[PDB]
C-alpha cells in the first residue's frame, strides 16, 4: 500500500494538487476498485474533482507499474449512435466503422506499437442514457464482446477499461449499475484555499518562464500572501446570500478570479520595476479587488455589486486602497503615474446620416466599463456568457469593443430551436482552415494570423432530447474544456487553435428558455447587462434628436422634449401592454432606435416642415412603431389617449387635430416627397392604379375601403426601408396576399411565391432560396419574397428562414465547391461593375450587403394560435426583424362600406313600405336611408349571429361567407327581375332572394335543426326591418324546377329533402368548388350519372394526378377528386379563382404549367370522413356541403 500512497503523493505534487484526506481517500478507492472491474462509473457535482482523481491515479500507476497509458476521451452524447458505433450505407454494404469500434480495431489488429504493454482508458465523459449503453450492453457482460449489426464480434482484451464520468444517474438502469463499479463523489475533494493555490501555480507555469527571476520571485510572493488571507474566505461566505443569475456555486468561480487577477497584474510588468513597495501594494490590491468583484458579483444586477464593493472594502484592511465601481487605472504622463479616474467620456459629434449607421454607439459610463471588462476577460482567454434581457445591449457592446480592435475578428451564429453542430461547423467553414500535423492530428486554425471570436447568440434555446441533453451545449463545453472535437466521418481528433467562445443569453426564467448544464456554465465568465436606467436613455436619444435636427436647425431646442416624450411613451407602453394580454407585446429600446431612424428618413425625404408638421410626423412614426402590433379597440383607444397625454406633457402646441391612425395618412406615392397627403386624392389614385393593375395582371374584383388604403400605406412604409421584413397577421379572405403583390407592383419589385406541395422537401426549398438569393445579388433584381405559414411544412424551413433574417445569407447553401464557384461568380460580377475586390471577405461583405438591401420577406399568417404560427411569432430571428402588422378582421364600418358598394350597382325598384319602418326600431346600426342600408344591416346582423351560433370563440371568422353571399345576391335578384319582366309579389322578391342567397352561402354544412334555428333568427331580422317576404316560402320550391327535381332522382339521388337542398346548393354554385363530405359513398355515382361518361375521377394519392389533371382541364372535362382530407397546394389557382388574363386566352399556373382553361371545366372535391381536417385556405374558399346522415 505504502508504495502506492507514495506514488500518489508524487503524482499530486507534480500536478500541483493538494493531497486532502478526501482526495487521498477517493484516489485509493478508485485504485482498488479498478483492479477487479472494467466498467467504472464516477458520479458527482460539476467540479467535484473526478477528472483530477482518475488522471492522478493513472499517473501513479504509470510510475509504479512502468506500463504506458493511452487515453481516449469521448464526449459521447455530442455524437449520434451511427457516428459512434457503425452503420450500413444506402445500398453499398461497406461498413463505416464508427469511432469506438475503429479505436477497438486499432487496439487489436495493429500488432505494431505497445498496446499490449499499455493500459487503454476510454472515457465516456457525458450524461448517459439507456439507448447508448444498451447498444454496448454485451461489453459490460462477462462476454466482454462488442457485438455489431454487421454480424461480427470484437473481443475486448483485459487492457481495455471504460470510465463513465458523469453527473447524474436519473436515466440509468440497475442492469448497468449492477455490472459497474459506482463511485459517488459525495463532496468537493479540496478546500477553496488549496484550489486557489493550485490555480496560482498553474498560471505561474505560463507567466514565470517569460519573466526574469528577480521580478518573478518578488511578484509571486507579493501576490500569494495577500490573495491567501482569511478575510477573502469571509467574503465568500458573504457571497452565498447574494442574488446570482444562473446560480453557479462559489467553488466554481475561482478560475475566473485567479486568471483575471494574474492576467491584469502581468500586464503591468514593464512599469512595476521602479515603484516603492507602498504604491506597488496599492496597485496589486486594487487589481485583485476588481477581479474578485467581477468574478463573484458580475452575475448580479448592479445594486448588488455596488453593495458588495462595501463588503470588499470592509473585509480587506482599511489601509489598502479603496475600491470604487467607477475606478479605472490610466497610465498618466510618464510610466508609473497611474490615475484612478472616472467619467473620461468623449463627446460624439454625430452627423445626421450617421443615425442609421448600425455600428454606432453612444459613449456612456456603463458601456465604457462593460467594454473594458469584456476585453479584459477575452484577453485572459476565458469563455464569457453575456446574459441579459432582450435589448440590453448584449451584442452592441461586443461589436463596439471588437470593431476598434484589429486582432479579434467575429463570427456570428444565431441559434434557434433546433440548431445543429453541422450548422456551427458550416458557419466556421468560411473563416477557418484545417491543417494536418502528426503532432496535433488535424489542427483547425483560423484562416489568418488574427484571433477569432464565435458569438453564439440565443445559446439557451436548442431543444433538448427527452433525457434533457441539448447536444450543442455539450459540444460547446467540449470546445472549451478540451480545445477540440472528434471528426466522426474521418474519426480523427481536431485541436482548435486561437478560437474563442462568447455566449449571449436571455434569462432562464423567460418563456421557452432551457436551464443549461452547470458543467458547461462553470467554464464561462458570466456577466449580467440591464436596461440603461431610463435617464441615460434620455441622454442617448437627446443626442440622436440633436443630430437629426441639424437638418431643421431652428427647431434644435426641442430635442430635449422630443427625447423625453420618446422615453415616456416607451415606458408607459412597456408597463400597460404586458405579455399577459398577448405573448407578442414585447418592447425593447430597439423600438426607439427604429423610431429615430424612421423620423430621420421621413424628414430627410420630406419638404419644409413646421412644428405642427413635426408633431404630426412624430405621431405617425409612433403609431407605426408601437401600435400596429396591438389588437383590441380598447387598446388602440388607450394608445390614442396615451399619445394625447404625452404630447400635452411635453409638446404643448396649438394646432394639433385628431391623431387617429386613419386621420394622418403620410404618403410618398402621389407626391415626389413624403408628406401627409389627402385621403380623397389617395382614394382616386389607388382606384385608377389598382384598376390598371387588375387589367394588366388578373381579374380579381376588389372594392377600395379605408382599411385597405391604410394597410397599403403601412406595407409601402415597410418595403421602402433598407432591410424591411414584414409580417401580416390576420384572417383569411382579407386581401393580404393580393395587397402585398399590389404594393410590390407599385414599387417595381419582383414577386416570388414558393411552389411547394405534398412532397416538396428541404432540398427543394433550398433550390428556391438559392435561386432567389442569386437573383438578388447577381441580377440585383430586388425581389419581394412572399411566404405563407402553409409553406413551412417542416421546421427545417423555419430554421433556414431564421438564419436568413438573422443574417443575410445561408452558409449551408454555399459550402465547399459551391463556395469556390460563388467566389468566381462574384469576381466576374464585381469586375463587370468596375469595382474590384480581391480577398474573399471583401466580396462576401459586398454580397451580404446587396442581399441586405435587395431582399424583402413578407410572412402572412392566417391563425396565430396554430402551433406553426406560434413558432413563427415566437422565433427570435423573425420577431426581432419583422415589422408586425395586425390586420386581424373586418369591422362593422368596413363591412358596411363594402356591402354598400356592391349593393349600389344592382337596380332596386321602388317599394312604398320601405320608408315608414325607419321610424320604429332605431337599433343604430347604419345611417337611416333606404333598402340599400336595410339589406346591408340584415347581412351584417346575420353574419354576426351565425358566428355566435357556430361556437367560433375568438378571431377565426373571415368575411368569406359575407362576400360570397353578397355576390350571389346580385345574380339572384337581377335574374328574378328578368323573370318578372306581381303588385303583391315584386316586393317580397328582396326577402326571398336574401333567404336564397343565405342558404347557398351558409347552410351547406348545417344540420336540419341548425338550419331551422338560422331560418328563425334570420326571419325575425327581416320582420325587424321593412323586408317583407313570402310567409309560405320554401327554398326547394323557390329554387328548383320540377325537371331538375326529377332529373336528380333519375340520377339516383335519395328522396330525402335534406339531400335535395344539398344537391340544389352544389349544382347552383357558379365559380365556387363544392366539397362533398359524404362518408356514405353514393355522391361519386350520382354526379357521374348526371354528367355521364365525361366524368373523370382523380385522387390526391394517384401520383400521376397533376399531369392528368392538366390534361383534363385541356379537355374541359368534369373532374371529381377523391380523398379530401389531403390537399395538394399546387391546385390552389383552380380553387381560389384567379387566372392571368390574356387577349386570346385566359391562363392559369398549375405549377409551372401555364395552362389555358377550356372554359367548360368543373371541379368537385369529395371526402370520406369528417374527422379529416380541411386546410383553412380551402375551408374559406370552397363550398363545404355535408350529406352525412343525421339522426335529427
Ligand atoms: N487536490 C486538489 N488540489 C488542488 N486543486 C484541485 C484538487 N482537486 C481538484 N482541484 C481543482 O478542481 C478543479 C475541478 O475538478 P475537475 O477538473 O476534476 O472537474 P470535474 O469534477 O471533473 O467536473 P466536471 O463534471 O465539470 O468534469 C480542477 O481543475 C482543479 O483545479
Ligand atoms: N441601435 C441600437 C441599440 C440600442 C440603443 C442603444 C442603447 C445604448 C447605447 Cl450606448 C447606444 C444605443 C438605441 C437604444 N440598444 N440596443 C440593444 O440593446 C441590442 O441588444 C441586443 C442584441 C442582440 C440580441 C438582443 Br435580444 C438584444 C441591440 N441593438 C441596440
Ligand atoms: N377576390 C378576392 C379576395 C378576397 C375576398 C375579398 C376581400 C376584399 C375585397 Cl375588396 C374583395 C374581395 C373575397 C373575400 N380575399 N382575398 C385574400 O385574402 C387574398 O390574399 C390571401 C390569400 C390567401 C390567404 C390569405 Br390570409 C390572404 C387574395 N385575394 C382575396
Ligand atoms: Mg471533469
Amino acid at each position: 500500500s505504502k508504495a502506492i500512497v507514495q506514488c500518489l503523493k508524487d503524482a499530486g505534487q507534480r500536478s500541483g494538487f493538494s493531497m486532502s484526506e478526501e482526495f487521498l481517500k477517493k484516489c485509493m478507492q478508485f485504485y482498488y476498485m479498478q483492479k477487479t472491474q472494467q466498467a467504472l462509473i464516477l458520479v458527482g457535482k460539476a467540479g467535484c474533482g473526478k477528472t483530477a482523481t482518475w488522471k492522478t491515479v493513472i499517473d501513479a500507476m504509470a510510475i509504479f507499474d512502468g506500463h504506458a497509458n493511452v487515453v481516449y476521451v469521448i464526449d459521447t452524447k455530442v455524437l449520434t449512435k451511427e457516428s459512434l458505433y457503425g452503420s450500413m450505407l444506402k445500398a453499398t454494404l461497406e461498413w463505416r466503422d464508427g469511432l469506438f469500434t475503429s479505436i477497438l480495431r486499432r487496439v487489436n489488429d495493429d500488432i505494431t506499437g505497445t498496446f499490449k504493454n499499455s493500459r487503454i482508458w476510454v472515457v465516456f465523459d457525458s450524461d448517459l442514457d439507456p439507448e447508448y449503453v444498451e447498444a454496448m450492453n454485451s461489453v459490460l457482460d462477462d462476454n466482454k464482446i462488442l457485438t455489431l449489426p454487421n454480424g461480427e464480434r470484437l473481443p475486448i482484451p483485459p487492457n481495455f477499461r471504460i470510465l463513465f464520468e458523469t453527473d447524474n444517474l436519473d436515466h440509468t438502469t440497475p442492469a448497468t449499475i449492477t455490472r459497474c463499479g459506482l463511485l459517488w463523489f459525495s463532496t468537493d475533494v479540496c478546500s477553496i484555499s488549496s484550489k486557489i493555490d493550485h490555480l496560482l501555480n498553474k498560471s505561474y507555469e505560463a507567466l514565470d518562464n517569460k519573466l526574469s527571476m528577480f521580478e518573478l520571485d518578488k511578484l509571486k510572493d507579493l501576490i500569494s500572501d495577500s490573495f491567501d488571507m482569511a478575510s477573502l474566505t469571509n467574503i465568500f461566505t458573504c457571497s452565498n446570500d447574494l442574488v446570482h443569475i444562473l446560480g453557479v456555486r462559489t467553488f466554481n468561480k475561482l478560475e475566473t478570479a485567479v486568471q483575471l487577477a494574474v492576467h491584469l497584474i502581468s500586464s503591468y510588468r514593464q512599469w512595476f520595476q521602479n515603484l516603492d513597495d507602498k504604491s506597488l501594494k496599492d496597485v496589486i490590491t486594487l487589481l485583485i479587488k476588481r477581479s474578485l468583484l467581477y468574478a463573484l458579483a458580475g452575475d448580479s444586477t448592479g445594486e448588488s455589486q455596488r453593495a458588495f464593493i462595501q463588503t470588499i472594502n470592509t473585509y480587506f484592511g482599511h489601509d489598502s486602497q479603496e475600491l470604487s465601481d467607477y475606478s479605472t487605472i490610466v497610465i498618466a504622463n510618464d510610466k508609473l503615474s497611474f490615475s484612478s479616474f472616472c467619467s473620461e467620456i468623449p463627446s460624439v459629434s454625430l452627423e445626421a446620416h450617421e443615425v442609421m449607421r448600425p455600428d454606432i454607439v453612444i459613449p456612456t459610463i456603463d458601456t465604457i466599463k462593460h467594454e473594458k471588462i469584456f476585453y479584459d476577460l477575452l484577453n485572459s482567454k476565458r469563455g464569457i456568457i453575456l446574459c441579459g434581457p432582450p435589448g440590453s445591449g448584449k451584442t452592441m457592446i461586443m461589436n463596439n469593443a471588437l470593431r476598434n480592435s484589429s486582432l479579434y475578428d467575429v463570427v456570428g451564429i444565431n441559434f434557434s430551436k433546433d440548431t445543429t453542430t453541422e450548422h456551427i461547423l458550416s458557419a466556421l467553414h468560411r473563416h477557418t482552415n484545417y491543417v494536418t500535423t502528426s503532432k496535433g492530428l488535424t489542427l483547425l486554425p483560423k484562416s489568418d494570423i488574427k484571433n477569432l471570436v464565435l458569438f453564439c447568440d440565443e445559446i439557451n434555446l436548442p431543444k433538448l432530447d427527452k433525457y434533457g441533453s441539448q447536444n450543442v451545449v455539450l459540444f460547446l463545453r467540449q470546445l472549451m474544456e478540451k480545445q477540440g472535437f472528434w471528426k466522426t466521418p474521418e474519426n480523427k481528433w481536431v485541436t482548435i487553435e486561437r478560437i474563442h467562445i462568447v455566449g449571449a443569453c436571455n434569462p432562464p426564467t423567460d418563456p421557452g428558455r432551457i436551464p443549461m448544464s452547470e458543467r458547461f456554465t462553470r467554464h464561462a465568465a458570466i456577466l449580467y447587462l440591464g436596461y440603461p436606467s431610463g435617464k441615460s436613455l434620455s441622454q442617448i436619444y437627446e443626442i440622436y434628436y440633436k443630430a437629426i435636427f441639424k437638418l431643421v436647425p431652428e427647431f434644435r431646442s426641442y430635442t430635449e422634449p422630443f427625447a423625453r416624450a420618446s422615453v415616456h411613451l416607451y415606458n408607459e407602453c412597456k408597463a400597460r401592454y404586458s405579455t399577459g394580454l398577448q405573448s407578442h407585446y414585447l418592447f425593447s429600446p430597439r423600438e426607439l432606435t427604429r423610431l429615430v431612424r424612421g423620423v430621420y428618413t421621413a424628414i430627410n425625404t420630406g419638404p419644409r416642415q413646421t412644428l405642427r408638421s413635426l408633431i404630426r410626423l412624430w405621431a405617425y412614426e409612433a403609431w407605426r412603431i408601437f401600435a400596429d402590433r396591438l389588437v383590441g379597440v380598447k387598446e388602440k383607444n388607450s394608445f390614442e389617449q396615451l399619445l394625447y397625454e404625452t404630447v400635452d406633457k411635453y409638446l404643448p402646441n396649438q394646432d394639433l387635430g385628431n391623431i387617429s391612425s386613419t386621420s394622418l395618412l403620410f404618403s410618398g406615392l402621389l407626391s415626389l416627397d413624403f408628406k401627409e397627403v389627402n385621403k380623397t386624392d389617395l382614394v382616386n389614385f389607388i382606384e385608377e392604379r389598382f384598376k390598371t393593375f387588375c387589367d394588366e395582371e388578373l381579374e380579381v374584383p376588389m372594392v377600395i375601403h379605408e382599411s385597405m388604403v391604410d394597410h397599403i400605406l403601412r406595407i409601402d412604409r415597410a418595403l421602402k426601408q433598407v432591410q424591411g421584413h414584414m409580417m401580416l397577421i390576420g384572417a383569411s379572405r382579407t386581401g393580404k396576399t393580393i395587397l402585398t403583390r399590389f404594393v410590390a407592383w407599385l414599387n417595381g419589385l419582383k414577386i416570388v411565391q414558393p411552389k411547394i406541395h405534398r412532397h416538396s422537401n428541404l432540398s427543394d426549398f433550398d433550390m428556391i432560396l438559392k435561386k432567389a438569393i442569386s437573383d438578388c445579388s447577381l441580377k440585383e433584381s430586388r425581389t419581394c419574397l412572399i411566404i405563407d405559414e402553409s409553406n413551412i411544412l417542416e421546421t427545417a424551413f423555419l430554421e433556414r428562414m431564421n438564419t436568413l433574417l438573422a443574417n443575410a445569407d445561408i452558409p449551408d447553401l454555399f459550402q465547399g465547391e459551391e463556395y469556390d464557384k460563388l467566389l468566381n461568380n462574384l469576381r466576374n460580377k464585381t469586375r463587370s461593375l468596375g469595382l474590384l475586390l480581391d480577398t474573399e471577405q471583401e466580396l462576401y461583405d459586398w454580397f451580404v450587403g446587396e442581399i441586405a438591401k435587395n431582399l424583402h420577406v413578407v410572412f402572412t399568417i392566417c391563425d396565430p394560435t396554430n402551433n406553426k404560427s406560434s413558432a413563427m411569432i415566437s422565433s427570435p430571428a423573425l420577431f426581432n426583424r419583422c415589422i408586425i402588422n395586425w390586420m386581424g378582421d373586418w369591422d362593422t364600418k368596413t363591412m358596411s362600406q363594402v356591402a354598400n358598394n356592391m349593393v349600389d350597382v344592382i337596380p332596386m325598384e321602388f317599394t312604398d313600405f320601405i320608408v315608414p319602418e325607419v321610424n320604429k326600431e332605431l337599433v343604430f346600426t347604419e345611417p337611416i336611408q333606404t333598402i340599400r342600408d336595410a339589406v346591408v344591416n340584415i347581412l351584417i346582423h346575420f353574419d354576426r349571429n351565425f358566428y355566435q351560433k357556430m361556437k367560433v370563440g375568438v378571431n377565426p371568422r373571415s368575411p368569406g361567407y359575407f362576400i360570397d353571399g353578397l355576390r350571389a345576391l346580385v345574380k339572384l335578384v337581377t335574374a328574378k327581375y328578368q323573370d318578372l319582366q306581381f303588385s303583391k309579389t315584386s316586393q317580397e322578391l328582396i326577402g326571398n332572394c336574401i333567404i336564397s342567397s343565405i342558404y347557398e352561402t351558409y347552410f351547406g354544412h348545417l344540420n336540419e335543426r341548425e338550419r331551422a334555428d338560422m331560418l328563425v333568427i334570420l326571419k325575425r331580422l327581416l320582420g325587424k326591418f321593412a323586408v317583407k317576404y313570402d310567409v309560405n316560402y320554401r327554398f326547394i320550391d323557390y329554387l328548383v324546377t320540377l325537371d331538375e327535381k326529377m332529373k336528380w332522382l333519375e340520377c339516383g339521388l335519395d328522396k330525402n329533402d335534406y339531400f335535395l337542398e344539398n344537391m340544389s346548393i352544389v349544382m347552383n354554385s357558379q365559380d365556387a368548388v363544392p366539397f362533398l363530405l359524404d362518408p356514405s359513398s353514393h355522391m361519386i355515382t350520382v354526379i357521374s350519372n348526371y354528367y355521364g361518361n365525361k366524368t373523370v375521377l382523380l385522387s390526391f394519392l394517384e401520383e400521376g394526378f397533376v399531369k392528368r389533371l392538366e390534361n383534363a382541364i385541356r379537355f374541359g372535362s368534369v373532374v371529381i377528386i377523391q380523398d379530401g382530407e389531403f390537399f395538394d397546394p399546387i391546385i390552389s389557382r383552380l380553387i381560389s379563382r384567379e387566372f392571368n388574363h390574356a387577349g386570346n386566352r385566359v391562363t392559369v399556373e398549375i405549377g409551372d404549367h401555364e395552362v389555358d382553361v377550356s372554359g367548360d371545366f368543373k371541379l368537385f372535391i369529395h371526402s370520406c370522413d369528417p374527422s379529416g381536417d380541411i386546410p383553412i385556405f380551402l375551408r374559406s374558399r370552397v363550398r363545404l356541403v355535408h350529406f352525412v346522415t343525421n339522426k335529427e
